[PDB]
């Protein structure tokens, strides 16, 4: 788990006021982080192009140029004249350090690695026409962005001609903006570049976290005096589109639930077909560990509210389009809404927004602070998991997950963990991670199917 910040202004400030670091040391370190990235993706001799803006971001670029002299063929393009003092100092240092700096003009940008150091975390509104990075980087093998790709604002919105990097070196710590769904296609790999001190020292409290593969806690059994009952009883409600619910049940069984039963609501499934491994019920069991509802569902069942007193649950897809999904907001529930499904949710609650919630997708956080007893898993290119004040973002999933059914397996996973007694938040976090990490196990990102995805889960490494 990595700490996430909307702005690191306070942290830089504190690095100087509390940690006694100087701006020179912060920048020199930033330059080292960049150097490490070049050495890791380019051989000793390659051509490296560095585009420098007018502020501290460009400063990083001139500092870097300086550090590469002698081990690489460096060309620095001064995209904007220097303004910031640190930037002017670093430019002078570069010239004196034998760096080739040329002033650019629209009228051979070919290189082994191009580095974007034009604009940092203070990008405002619009990128000028001569800043067409798409063009600037057409002849670049590897593209690296310094801190944040030029053209991305603090809210996660991306300028049309923003920079597209294979690797982004977030300085000091990760910014929220690098995790926006729309920004996925521009940031490439995210790596934190250290500023002179161990990161926990540089970091300060926050309520936003970027999950890592290491945060994953598979439901591996570790006691041996365990009995089937110790692993919970999961109950899945089959809607009109029985496949969904069913896929979910098979997922819950595959993920560790002691027993998994189903129940036909708006569908013709009985002891009829139904997989040999699933247990069928004619009615809701008074003794369960958790239940799932929403997948392939057309209408909330009568006895809903009864069930909300019987055990924890994961509410999915279809419930978000029904007033009754309101009685669940004060219960132990994991909500698994899509943007639309969520648009509908904020509304039954007195909140009408358009897909302008995409521009504020995460700060979700408010929704959770409003309903502290619930867990919100907002789906998207990047998944947002919100509980009370905290937000945990998952950016590991593969686009391979578009497929319908992909979501029913996720519900089964969260359901399984709830039946195995994980806390609602922990069940959403780990299910989201198992799911996704498992999506990476497909040769072709177009051949992902529900059943194949479950097998991958059965053997997640």
């Amino acid at each position: 788990s990595l700490s996430v910040y909307e702005k690191v202004n306070a942290l830089d400030k504190r690095a100087i006021e509390e940690l006694f670091l100087s701006e020179d040391i912060l920048m020199e370190n930033a330059a080292m982080a960049l150097e490490r990235a070049v050495l890791q993706n380019a051989s000793l001799g390659a051509k490296v192009i560095i585009l420098c803006g007018s502020g501290d971001n460009g400063g990083d670029g001139y500092a870097l140029a300086r550090r590469l002299v002698g081990r690489f063929r460096v060309l620095v393009f001064e995209m904007k004249l220097t303004k910031s003092p640190m930037c002017q100092l670093q430019k002078e240092r570069a010239k004196k350090a034998g760096v080739v700096i040329k002033t650019y003009e629209e009228n051979n940008l070919e290189c082994d690695v191009l580095i974007d150091c034009v604009i940092g975390s203070h990008f405002k509104g619009k990128l000028e026409p001569f800043l067409n990075f798409e063009s600037l980087s057409q002849k670049a093998r590897f593209k690296i962005a310094c801190d944040i790709p030029s053209g991305i604002d603090s809210k996660g919105r991306v300028d049309k001609r923003a920079f597209k990097a294979d690797l982004t070196i977030s300085m000091g710590a990760i910014k929220s903006c690098l995790l926006s769904d729309r920004a996925k296609d521009y940031v490439g790999e995210l790596k934190v570049g250290h500023l002179g001190v161990f990161n926990p020292i540089y970091e300060i409290p926050t309520d936003t976290f970027l999950l890592e593969k290491s945060d994953l806690k598979l439901p591996l059994r570790d006691k041996k005096n365990a009995h089937k009952g110790d692993y919970g009883h999961a109950h899945v409600l089959l809607g009109k589109h029985s496949g969904a619910g069913l896929l979910s049940a098979l997922s819950a069984l595959s993920f560790g639930s002691g027993v998994v039963s189903v129940q036909a609501l708006e569908c013709e499934i009985t002891s009829n077909n139904k997989p040999l491994e699933l247990v069928f019920c004619e009615n809701f069991p008074n003794l369960l560990s958790a239940f799932a509802l929403g997948m392939g569902l057309e209408n909330i069942p009568k006895d809903f509210n009864r069930w909300l007193e019987l055990a924890p649950c994961v509410l999915d897809a279809g419930v978000f389009y029904h007033k009754e999904i309101l009685q669940a907001l004060e219960k132990e529930a994991v909500l698994t809404p899509h943007p639309k499904e969520f648009l509908s949710l904020l509304n039954l609650v007195g909140i009408n927004i358009s897909m302008l919630e995409l521009l504020d997708n995460k700060l979700a956080r408010d929704f959770s602070q409003k309903y502290p007893k619930v867990v919100l898993l907002l789906k998207g290119a990047n998944t947002l998991i919100a509980h009370q004040g905290q937000v945990f973002i998952n950016i590991l999933g593969s686009v391979a997950l578009a497929k319908a059914g992909s979501g029913d397996v996720l519900a089964g996973l969260i359901l399984s963990l709830l039946s195995q007694n994980y806390t609602p938040l922990d069940a959403a976090i780990n299910a989201s991670l198992a799911h996704a990490l498992a999506s990476l196990e497909f040769k072709n990102n177009y051949a992902l199917t529900p059943l194949d995805l479950i097998e991958k889960i059965k053997q997640l490494e």
